[PDB]
């Protein structure tokens, strides 16, 4: 069906008109507001890496400790396409315990990662994950341990392989880690191929099965970047479900999840870049393999 001509008759129209600002900005202003008191209390203030990106109270994520259940995370859950996420900030160097702690309650089986441990100067996360397969990570807070089993270094992305254990309970889990490194803060991926490469990659793996907790995705803040990688995903389900794909609306989809997670998707290039992917990803899984 040349219903894809639409799509990028409408996509270089936007594009013409040089429209994607106003239509970010449309959105920014039309975004959920819902409180984040547990977020702002004075001792969760150390469990924040940014003053003002908070996951709401209404649909964060709560650890099962007794002593704080706080983590700066956030479950988004889209109930047309039938697929949940957890977005959540670069663990910090005291909430690397609580991340996987979260990850661990959750049932997550991958945790899909699109920044940098260094990024232009500034720390911007912690190791959270060992880097050698005999220097395992032990969290003594939340009594868990981390051990890297393998990697699968490419250009744009790394893929480990890592076993989670529970210490008190003794159980083992293996977590995949999909990391794509080159991705700047407030940038775009490489390519709308890299990307979709890196997609379909995790999408393979049963990561975002189902059968699994909800998968967790993060960059620096949990918005700019994990909302990108989430709204292209969703949207490329949408269109994948639905028998007309051009009728799928990016710009409702990510109000959508503005309503779990304030700030998803920082600029206007960043929406630009979900068109391209989706419509670019829609035609290589519509079109004949
Ligand atoms: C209803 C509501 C409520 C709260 C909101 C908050 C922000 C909202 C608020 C702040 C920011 C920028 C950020 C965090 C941030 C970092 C990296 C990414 C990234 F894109 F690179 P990523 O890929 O890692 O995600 C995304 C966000 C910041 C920016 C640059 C450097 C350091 C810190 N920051 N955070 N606190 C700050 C205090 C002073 C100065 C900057 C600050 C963005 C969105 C935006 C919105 P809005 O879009 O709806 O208007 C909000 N709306
Ligand atoms: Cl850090
Ligand atoms: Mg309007």
């Amino acid at each position: 069906k040349l219903e894809f001509m639409e799509m990028e008759k409408e996509f270089e129209q936007i594009d013409k008109s040089g429209s994607w600002a106003a239509i970010y900005q449309d959105i920014r202003h039309e975004a959920s507001d819902f409180p984040c008191r547990v977020a702002k209390l004075p001792k969760n203030k150390n469990r924040n890496r940014y003053r003002d990106v908070s996951p709401f109270d209404h649909s964060r994520i709560k650890l099962h400790q007794e002593d704080n259940d706080y983590i700066n995370a956030s479950l988004i859950k889209m109930e047309e396409a039938q697929r949940s996420y957890i977005l959540t900030q670069g663990p910090l160097p005291n909430t690397c315990g609580h991340f996987w702690e979260m990850v661990w309650e959750q049932k997550s089986r991958g945790v899909v990662m699109l920044n940098r441990v260094m990024e232009k100067g500034s720390l911007k996360c912690a190791q959270y994950w060992p880097q050698k397969e005999e220097k395992e990570m032990i969290f003594e807070d939340t009594n868990l341990k981390l051990t890297l089993i393998s990697e699968d270094i490419k250009s744009y992305y790394t893929v480990r392989q890592l076993e989670l254990e529970n210490l008190t309970t003794q159980e083992t889990r293996e977590i995949l880690h999909f990391h794509y490194t080159t991705w700047p803060d407030f940038g775009v991926p490489e390519s709308p191929a890299s990307f979709l490469n890196f997609l379909f990659k995790v999408r393979e793996s049963g990561s975002l099965s189902p059968e699994h907790g909800p998968v967790v995705v993060h960059c620096s803040a949990g918005i700019g970047r994990s909302g990108t990688f989430c709204l292209a995903d969703t949207c490329l389900l949408l269109m994948d479900k639905r028998k007309d794909p051009s009728s799928v609306d990016i710009k409702k989809v990510l109000l959508e999840m503005r309503k779990f997670r304030m700030g998803l998707i920082q600029t206007a290039d960043q929406l630009r870049f979900s068109y391209l992917a989706v419509i670019e990803g829609a035609k290589f899984i519509m079109g004949d393999s």
